[PDB]
C-alpha cells in the first residue's frame, strides 16, 4: 500500500556513452556488438571475436566523488562508472540529490564479478589496501550509500543474469512497504578477463558468431556484453518525472530439475508470471508488450516463450508484441534486467518500440510465433497503449518478472499568462556542463516541466559544481552568462533605496508575475480608505502623477514591498538590510518589524503630513565633495543631509545659501546640482515642524512598535546610539527622526562584509555607483529594475540570474504558477546532458593482468 514509480535512469551500454546514444542505436537498428581488440586480441583462445563493449572505461570525475587519485586508479571501473551513472539517474528524475541525503533511501546493485579485484591483488609486494576498498562487491553499493548519504539498505546481490532485475524487485518491495522513501538500483558488467569467456564457451553458452539471435531458429548461444545502468525509484508523492509505475514484481527459483541446474524451467517461469497477474487483479489482456529475457538459446528461448504463451497469451485475444534488447547489444549478464528496462522506457518516451535485430526465421518449437499470438517487433511500431512485462532469468534458476504501467500524461493547453519569459539556472563541473544544460533550455523553452525540473537540480554546493550559468527564455535576444564561482559563503544584503527612483508606468512590466501583483493589491487595501489605489497610479497615462509627494511615497514603498515579496518567494532571506531615507520604511518590512499595512500607511502619512504642513523653504543639492570637507566649506544654514559616498554628498539648507553654495563651488568646477524637493530641505532642522502632525498620525498606524533585528543597520541614527530606546523599534518616533536627521549611508556600507551580494530594492537602481564606491571590492552589486527599459520582467529575471551566478541558491520556479507533476510523457531526458570533467585518465585492468 505505497505506489512505486521509476523516476530517473542513466546508463552506458555497448557503443553508447549515454541513453541518447543507446536510443539512437536502438531505433536506428545499429548492431552495438563489435569485433575490435578493445578488451583482448579477438579470437584469443578460440573465443568469439564479437562482444558488446563500452566506448571507454578510463574516465571518472574522481574529485567530484571525493576519490583521491591513488584510490581512483585502484577502483573497479564498474564503480567509477556507476557513481557517475547513479548521479546522472537521480538528477534525470528532476530530483536534487540534496533532498535524499540522510533519508532511509536504499541501494541495491546486481553485480556478478570483479575481474578488476583479481587484477589489482595479483602482486603482494606492490598491491594497495585501497584496492580492497575500491573492488570488494559490497562497495559496488556501499560506496553509493556513502557518497549520497543514503542510510537505507545497501546490498550487492548475485543471482547471475537476473541480479539487476532482482535489485529492482527488492527496491520495489522496500518502497511498497514503507521501509524506504526511494531507492537507487544498479546493474554492472565488464569483460576485462578473457578466461571468463572461455569458461562460458566450454559450457556451450556462447554463440560462435557473438549474436543473441532472439526467438530465431538459429539461436545457438549468447553474445557477452558490458553495461552500467542506474535507475532511481521513489514513492509517487516524491516523483517529478515518472517513466512508469511498477504495478507488480516478483521472483521464484526453478528448484529441482532432471535436466540439470542450468536448464531453464519454463514451467516455473510460467508459475512466476501466473502469480503476479490475475492473483493481483491485473489481466494479461492489459499487456501491450513483453520484454523477454530472449538470449537466443536452443532451450532458453522455447522454454521462455512457451511459458509466456501458457501464462499470458492463453488469457488474451490480441497478439502480444514481444522483443529482446539482447538482439541489439548482447547479454550484459546481471545488468540484463536494467538494460532491457531502459530500452522499454526509451521506447515509451519516444512513442515507438525499437525493433530486434537478427529475427529472420521463427523458432519452430514455439507455436505462438508461427500462429501470430506472439508478434516479434522486427520493425519499429507505434506504441498503442497498455502495460509492459519484463523477464530476467539466471543460470542458477532465479527468475524475476516486473509489470509496468507506462506514464501517459500529456502537457496542458498553452495559456496567455505562460507567454511570459521564464528563467533557467544550471550548475556544472565545466563550462560545457553549464552551456549544454542552458542550450537544452533554449531548445525546449515551451516545456514547463523540463525547465521547472532543470531549475530544481541547479541548487548545488559550490565546491562540487564550481561553474554556474543562467539564461532568460521567451525573449528576443540571447540573455545568457556563465562563470566560475566563489566557494566561500556569500552574505546577501538588501539596500532599500529612497527618492528619485520614481518614473511613469513603473512596475507595469512586473504586474504579470502574480506574487508582485498580489503585493500591490494588498498595498491598495491599506490606502483604499484614504482614497488612492497604487495599481491606478502605476497605470497612469499622466506624466506628473509621481510629482505629488503622497503618490511617490506610497508607490515607492508599495513597489519595494512587492520586490521583497518576489525575492522571499524564490527563497532569498537577507543577512543585512540597509535603508536610504524613505528606504527605511521598506527595510522595516524586510526585517519583519513593520507589517505590510503599517509600512504602506507609514509612507502615505509621511507624505500627507508634509503636504499639509507649512515649513520654512530650503533647497537640496548634490555636491562632488566628501562627508568631511563639505562640513568645513559649508555656510551657516547649509548642512550635509545624505552621506552617500566619499565622492557624492547631498546638502540641505535655505534656498538662498544653497543657490549661492552651488555657484561658489562651480568656481572650482565641482559636481553641484540642486535637486527637485518641491522646495523642502529634507534631513535637516527645516523639517522639525512636521513632528507634531506626523508623530500623531504614525502613533495611530504603528500601534505596538516591534524590535529591530541586528540585521537592519540604521542610516537615520548614528552607530554610537544604536543601543538607544528610539533605535530599539520602527516606532512612529523612528520614522519622524528619519525625515529630520541626516542619512548616514556610507557609515553603514562599511559594515557590509567581504564577498557579500548586495541587491538594490528600488524601481530604479540610483545607488549602483554609490554602493560600488561605498562597499568592499569583493562584494557583487545587483540591480532589480531600470526606468524606460523595454521589459523590466526580463531585467528582473536577468538579475535574479546574476544572484544564482554568485553561488547563492535561487529557485525561480516560484515566480510562475507551479507545474503539476508527474511531468508529462516525453519530457526530454536530463541524464545525457550531465557533462563531467573527464580531463584525467585512470588505470583500467588489461588482459595480461590475468593469468594463462
Ligand atoms: C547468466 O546467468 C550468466 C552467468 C552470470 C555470471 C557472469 C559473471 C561471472
Amino acid at each position: 500500500s505505497e505506489e512505486v514509480v521509476i523516476a530517473g535512469m542513466s546508463g552506458k551500454l555497448p557503443e553508447s556513452e549515454n541513453l541518447q546514444e543507446f536510443w539512437a542505436n536502438l531505433i536506428g537498428g545499429v548492431d552495438m556488438v563489435t569485433d575490435d581488440d578493445r578488451r583482448w586480441k579477438a579470437g584469443l583462445y578460440g573465443l568469439p571475436k564479437r562482444s558488446g563493449k563500452l566506448k571507454d572505461l578510463s574516465k571518472f570525475d574522481a574529485s567530484f566523488f571525493g576519490v583521491h587519485p591513488k584510490q581512483a586508479h585502484t577502483m573497479d571501473p564498474q564503480l567509477r562508472l556507476l557513481l557517475e551513472v547513479s548521479y546522472e539517474a537521480i538528477v534525470d528524475g528532476g530530483i536534487n540529490p540534496a533532498s535524499l541525503r540522510g533519508t532511509n533511501t536504499g541501494v541495491w546493485v546486481g553485480v556478478s564479478g570483479s575481474e578488476a579485484s583479481e587484477a589489482l591483488s595479483r602482486d603482494p609486494e606492490t598491491l594497495l589496501g585501497y584496492s580492497m576498498v575500491g573492488c570488494q562487491r559490497a562497495m559496488m553499493a556501499n560506496r553509493l550509500s556513502f557518497f549520497f548519504d543514503f542510510k537505507g539498505p545497501s546490498i550487492a546481490l548475485d543471482t547471475a543474469c537476473s541480479s539487476s532485475l532482482l535489485a529492482l524487485q527488492n527496491a520495489y518491495q522496500a518502497i511498497r512497504s514503507g521501509e524506504c522513501p526511494a531507492a537507487l538500483v544498479g546493474g554492472i558488467n565488464l569483460l576485462l578477463k578473457p578466461n571468463t569467456s572461455v569458461q562460458f564457451m566450454k559450457l556451450g553458452m556462447l554463440s560462435p558468431d557473438g549474436t543473441c539471435r532472439s526467438f530465431d531458429d538459429s539461436g545457438s548461444g549468447y553474445c557477452r556484453s558490458e553495461a552500467v545502468v542506474a535507475v532511481l525509484l521513489t514513492k509517487k508523492s516524491l516523483a517529478r518525472r515518472v517513466y512508469a509505475t511498477i504495478l507488480n514484481a516478483g521472483t521464484n527459483t526453478d528448484g529441482s530439475k532432471e535436466q540439470g541446474v542450468t536448464f531453464p524451467s519454463g514451467e516455473v517461469q510460467e508459475q512466476l508470471i501466473c502469480s503476479l497477474y490475475q492473483p493481483a487483479g491485473l489481466a494479461p489482456e492489459s499487456l501491450e508488450y513483453i520484454e523477454a529475457h530472449g538470449t537466443g538459446t536452443k532451450v532458453g528461448d522455447p522454454q521462455e516463450l512457451n511459458g509466456i504463451t501458457r501464462s499470458l497469451c492463453a488469457f488474451r485475444q490480441a497478439p502480444l508484441l514481444i522483443g529482446s534488447t539482447k538482439s541489439n547489444m548482447g547479454h550484459p549478464e546481471p545488468a540484463s534486467g536494467l538494460a532491457a528496462l531502459t530500452k522499454v522506457l526509451l521506447s515509451l518516451e519516444h512513442g515507438v518500440w525499437a525493433p530486434n535485430l537478427h529475427f529472420h526465421n521463427p523458432n519452430p518449437e514455439i507455436p505462438a510465433l508461427l500462429d501470430g499470438r506472439l508478434q516479434v517487433v522486427d520493425r519499429p511500431l507505434p506504441v498503442r497503449g497498455g502495460n509492459v512485462g519484463i523477464n530476467s532469468f539466471g543460470f542458477g534458476g532465479s527468475n524475476v518478472h516486473v509489470i509496468l504501467q507506462p506514464n501517459t500524461r500529456q502537457a496542458p493547453a498553452p495559456t496567455a499568462h505562460a507567454a511570459l519569459p521564464h528563467l533557467l539556472h544550471a550548475s556544472g563541473r565545466t563550462l560545457e556542463a553549464v552551456q549544454d544544460l542552458l542550450e537544452q533550455g533554449r531548445q525546449h523553452s515551451q516545456d514547463l516541466a523540463f525547465v521547472s525540473m532543470l531549475n530544481d537540480i541547479a541548487a548545488t554546493p559550490t565546491a562540487a559544481m564550481p561553474f554556474r550559468g543562467y539564461t532568460v527564455l521567451g525573449v528576443e535576444g540571447r540573455v545568457q552568462e556563465v562563470q566560475q564561482v566563489s566557494t566561500n559563503k556569500r552574505p546577501l544584503w538588501f539596500i532599500c533605496s529612497g527618492m528619485g527612483t520614481q518614473w511613469r508606468g513603473m512596475g507595469l512590466s512586473l504586474m504579470r508575475l502574480d506574487s508582485f501583483r498580489e503585493s500591490i493589491l494588498r498595498s491598495d487595501e491599506a490606502v483604499k480608505p484614504l482614497g488612492v489605489k497604487v495599481s491606478d497610479l502605476l497605470l497612469s497615462t499622466d506624466e506628473r502623477t509621481f510629482d505629488d509627494i503622497v503618490h511617490a511615497f506610497v508607490s515607492l514603498t508599495a513597489i519595494q514591498i512587492a520586490l521583497i515579496d518576489l525575492l522571499t518567494s524564490v527563497g532569498l532571506k537577507p543577512d543585512g538590510i540597509i535603508g536610504h531615507s524613505l528606504g527605511e520604511v521598506a527595510c522595516g518590512y524586510a526585517d519583519g518589524c513593520l507589517s505590510q499595512r503599517e509600512a504602506v500607511l507609514a509612507a502615505y502619512w509621511r507624505g500627507q503630513c508634509i503636504k499639509d504642513a507649512h515649513l520654512p523653504p530650503g533647497s537640496m543639492a548634490a555636491v562632488g565633495l566628501s562627508w568631511e570637507e563639505c562640513k568645513q566649506r559649508c555656510p551657516a544654514g547649509v548642512v550635509p543631509a545624505c552621506h552617500n559616498s566619499e565622492d557624492t554628498v547631498t546638502i540641505s539648507g535655505p534656498q538662498a545659501a544653497v543657490n549661492e553654495f552651488v555657484e561658489q563651488l562651480k568656481q572650482e568646477g565641482v559636481f553641484a546640482k540642486e535637486v527637485r524637493t518641491g522646495g523642502l530641505a529634507f534631513h535637516s532642522y527645516f523639517m522639525e515642524g512636521i513632528a507634531p502632525t506626523l508623530l500623531q498620525a504614525l502613533k495611530k498606524v504603528i500601534r505596538e512598535p516591534r524590535p529591530r533585528s541586528a540585521r537592519w543597520l540604521s542610516t537615520s541614527i548614528p552607530e554610537a546610539q544604536w543601543q538607544s530606546s528610539l533605535a530599539r523599534t520602527s516606532s512612529a518616533e523612528y520614522n519622524v527622526n528619519n525625515l529630520v536627521s541626516p542619512v548616514l549611508f556610507q557609515e553603514a556600507l562599511w559594515h557590509i562584509p567581504e564577498h557579500a551580494v548586495v541587491l538594490e530594492i528600488a524601481p530604479h537602481a540610483l545607488l549602483q555607483a554609490v554602493l560600488k564606491r561605498g562597499v568592499k571590492s569583493s562584494c557583487t552589486i545587483i540591480p532589480l529594475m531600470k526606468r524606460d527599459h523595454k521589459d523590466n520582467l526580463e531585467f528582473f529575471l536577468t538579475n535574479l540570474g546574476k544572484v544564482h551566478l554568485t553561488g547563492i541558491n535561487v529557485n525561480p520556479n516560484a515566480l510562475f504558477p507551479p507545474v503539476e507533476f508527474p511531468a508529462p510523457r516525453g519530457t526530454p531526458l536530463i541524464s545525457p546532458h550531465i557533462k563531467w570533467d573527464h580531463s584525467q585518465t585512470w588505470d583500467v585492468p588489461v588482459a595480461e593482468d590475468f593469468p594463462n
